[PDB]
């Protein structure tokens, strides 16, 4: 194989320059499925890769796994393999009152609550999305009539304390992170997720384009247990938008 | 007066909700004079304010002074008088080889090399511009057929050591900043200037919209001395672009 | 399922209170297969879980994924299912001249070059292993006549820049990390890997026991390409040592 | 002009080695006015410069503008123009109960709540005044019978949140700065202002002398709306002291 | 003398490779006294040194004085004088409910609340004990039937605020340290003392072995005034254990 | 005894409110012996205390030990016995070319390269001396016709790496401190020593007065080995200056 982790060769990519990067390997196929010529390429660790065809052009789809570490690996290997553009798609929880389940969030930049973005650029540097990518994502969201919020995302290296969850084994949050949510909510932060700070930092500081869309599945300020159908729907809308954006970016 | 520093009353703004914010109080008159019915409002400290009218709406032009401190005042005091949108206009030195004299840079976000942004958000929070304002700026630039780079700016609390100038009194740069320019250059940083990190972080964390455009008057990678007329042609061009962006944000 | 990510119920563990936690979901089956009555429990994301039986007691094997983020999930969700003891097994590159291919390293504590450990304890808090688990690991190694180094490991949120690899896309290392390897080498650091800083800090600060062993497959100070069989002989050897340590911790 | 910002030539200085540096351009003339041969030299941005004569010796007076950024520029340019000594004069609010409106504060050193002092020396370095300057200021304060307190000043890059003002657009203070005032007051800090940390750091670490006096116009622990007369008086007393000190330092 | 502070020559050591390092000079003789051939060697500053004989082998005993600064000196000089192993012995206050007066604490690693450990290794590095030393100390504690807890110690550069004492001149604790104890107690920290973070950091990062035992004289969660007899007893038990460990390490 | 460490009662001080605080317990007797009616009070640890009488007032001499930890104890415990003024006396190495052997340095403030100052004030807070004590010290020096430099001192938690000494066991300096001396030298730092950062920050933030004088025994820029008599002549000279300053502060 041409790289240490993902188990891909250059040839396998057939000239692809754009990759869509969910976190869940399980979602790779679902996104592959919207375009033409879907083919599983490899499954190793958290990296499930398919290739596909979008208007006669190769496009990759590759899971990052959870967290900046597994993400930094998958970007690095995919870049060594000719991918210049990287679109993340997730599902996510809102942290603002006016966001509703099923709205879409396009991320301009991320609060760097991770460790891997530091290995690319010191904390002062902005975890910012590429303008091209963010635009394609906004317009793509319009072309299917999504309700879209455009804003800052908090990117955490933990699911539990760094997002201020308290229904845990310990039930405590270390002092640094205790009451941090109120701050990010006062500062108009939209949601939490766990791989954008890595993603956007590494791409901005190395000349690669990157962007992020997500669909809202819960709102923690008015928190409802998500309905199976609705999650599924929200997922395909986000999936679709990120494909439409891919199409504009090719 | 209604505010501590600016010497303005709520009535002076006649309902204005958009401010164009250059650094130099000299530039204020120039920019107001491109719009309809300009009237000087006030002048105190580094803060020079004019009111004008664009497509029938009141619009403010207000100078910030150099640096985050005086910016943070201007923005806070305009905000109390009803400004919701802040558009910074400057001229600037590029640090990339591919940007030329006469180009225009629109800033997605800034490297926060300043002290005042921290008094609004901790360093991990992105100094990111408003998407609508960024979009208007780039569209306005394309509308006059500008060559325009869109990306990241390093926002420094000093002109001299923080941008590694060494033709100074001491000729010395502190350790922390010696070699830093090469870092920002490796990382695709376009330019330096001295108010965006403050402006964009305070805005983004407070629900106000901000963006920034600048025209390039020197490249430090291939550095020529500018003649005045080029400066002026370059200032007029960024000025027209900022007023066209204001148009689309009204 | 009882937990957000792992796809496990309390009943699946049949009372298990010890988890062997490799990084790669492939290794899970291998390790369970060395114990009695292995049964696959679940597989979702980077998390592959098996149950087995050792000296008549239930024992879990669960993969963490690469990096602190996904580790912190695994550990938290196992912990809610009753795991009190966590033993990480890996293969690794040594950065010291005196450690050879085929040796075994047991980790006392780790250099916290990751983001997730901070979401449990501030940086001053030691990423230290449990004394009993450390003791069992080293005893188990001596029991098969391993050559075994016991000391400090550098735990990195990246594979590439954080371990100063320069045969990458950019070929660049950020300032903070360029020259860092030589520092860890001066300081007697044995190896790098990517989950221990998280694992050991979250464990030690939450009342759970953790340790880590790894077998050496390359030395970067005298670096040879490994052949597969050596890898496999080396993986089997660390695997047998981890199961013998589990024995003594039951 | 011989410098980038201030619009001065060497010759214009007529051999001056000492500068007095209020923040308000409006105050420049008022200070010039106490000595002989007052002459406006230039007005550009926040930099209003006069020269004057003190016992047959040239002395400059130059506003810095608000904040360490504009201050660092004016010191750098004035130093390139032969100024070795720099006296700041302001008006200020006390934060200690026993200080009264119209007392004088001479600053020994400043709490570094700014960004520009870091561009000269890392945060560990003391923002300390020169002993000569601080002495001249103490004795000058005596020669007109001021009530003087001699102590530490907190130097903030913001007027509003970093001084813990809550009557703002947002009414909030970010977590770092919320409750910081109580700490500085517990630590015997005298007052807040916004340019000494820059001033004293840059001068101490580059072999220039610098000192700071201020007159008290409000006491925030017992806060009264300042009376126009009294402010005017307090201003001329501070102005006078700083001139007397200049005279001793020449 | 062969070193700057301790007032020893190489010869004086007679080939000694292991040193026991209490903090109190007064305790040096008491520890010397358990072995053979006790001889005072020197008394300068806080450094009281005796030599002695343990199974026909030279062993040093040398007080460090309070705090990482005096400790770093005594390790450095003793290392230049051929000491490779360094055992600390103290008496200490527990901060956990289940620890009792007269139990023994062996330290695996220390929370770095000091300044001198930074002069050897940046804060990320673990202040970890050597495995050999920690083992000898555990087993030595067993060979005299101590009740032993094995865990993390918080190492403070102050006795008073950094251990959250409030019966002081000022009665206040600076904001950083106010409520830090609750955090270290939530994180299973055993006790506070003032020289292990220096000790273990300098030794781990320079190839020297080091370990720490202490005996509990007070429990601050259930705080009793210590009884003279019991303190004396606890001291000799700790003293004995650390000698037994020395014997295993020779 | 009234205090935990010093072995003093309130009565022992006979009303003393000024302490001269050398580092070395040997120097205590020397300094008391220059005043009237010296009597040894106590000796425990690095703390040696004498009482004497100067112009009819009781005065204490008390040793601090090397480093902030033991300093912070001494100062706290003296403070509880009524000491309000603390004057440190030392001998020291200069790092500037223009300071010679036999000169005297009086310290305005210190570079806080220690851990204990933080347990009183965060790093941004200046390690600044009391103005009255600084003034007395410099006046006393001029009164015996000392050559005297007045400026900034770097206060280090280590003798060896923190002052970049490389004739050590490892011969290595950690990254953070390698090259740091050249920085302090560029910045006009006079000397290094190991207790002032603690002393001055704890004093200034607690309402106590402190200053420091030292006589120069080596210059590391042109370094000669000192002969004893020069040391002694130099110690007597700083000692006389500190007692003359005490005179003027009584
Ligand atoms: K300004
Ligand atoms: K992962
Ligand atoms: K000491």
């Amino acid at each position: 194989s041409d790289v240490f982790h993902l188990g891909l060769t250059k040839n396998d990519l057939q000239g692809a320059q754009l990759a869509i990067v969910p976190g869940d390997p399980e979602r790779v196929e679902k996104i592959a499925a919207l375009m033409d010529k879907p083919v599983k390429l490899a499954s190793h660790r958290e990296f499930t890769t398919w290739r596909a065809e979008l208007d006669g052009k190769p496009v990759i789809v590759c899971s990052t796994g959870i967290g900046g570490p597994s993400t930094s690996i998958a970007v690095e290997e995919l870049a060594q393999l000719g991918i210049r553009t990287f679109l993340r798609i997730g599902t996510t929880g809102a942290i603002q009152p006016h966001i509703n389940v099923g709205d879409v969030l396009v991320t301009t930049a991320s609060v760097r609550l991770d460790g891997a973005s530091l290995h690319f650029a010191p904390l002062e540097f902005p975890a910012v999305a590429d303008f091209e990518c963010t635009t394609a994502l906004v317009e793509a969201a319009k072309s299917i009539g999504a309700t879209t919020h455009v804003g800052v995302t908090a990117s955490s290296d933990t699911f539990y304390p760094g997002q201020e969850r308290y229904d845990t084994y310990s039930g405590r949050v270390v002092r640094h992170f205790k009451g941090s949510m109120e701050e990010w909510q006062a500062m108009g932060v939209m949601n939490y997720e766990m791989e954008s700070a890595t993603l956007l930092t590494m791409c901005a500081s190395q000349g690669l384009r990157a962007g992020m869309v997500a669909g809202v599945i819960v709102n923690r300020t008015q928190q409802e247990i998500p309905n199976a159908e609705t999650m599924k729907q929200t997922e395909s809308h986000a999936v679709k938008i990120v494909v439409e954006a891919a199409r504009r970016l090719l």
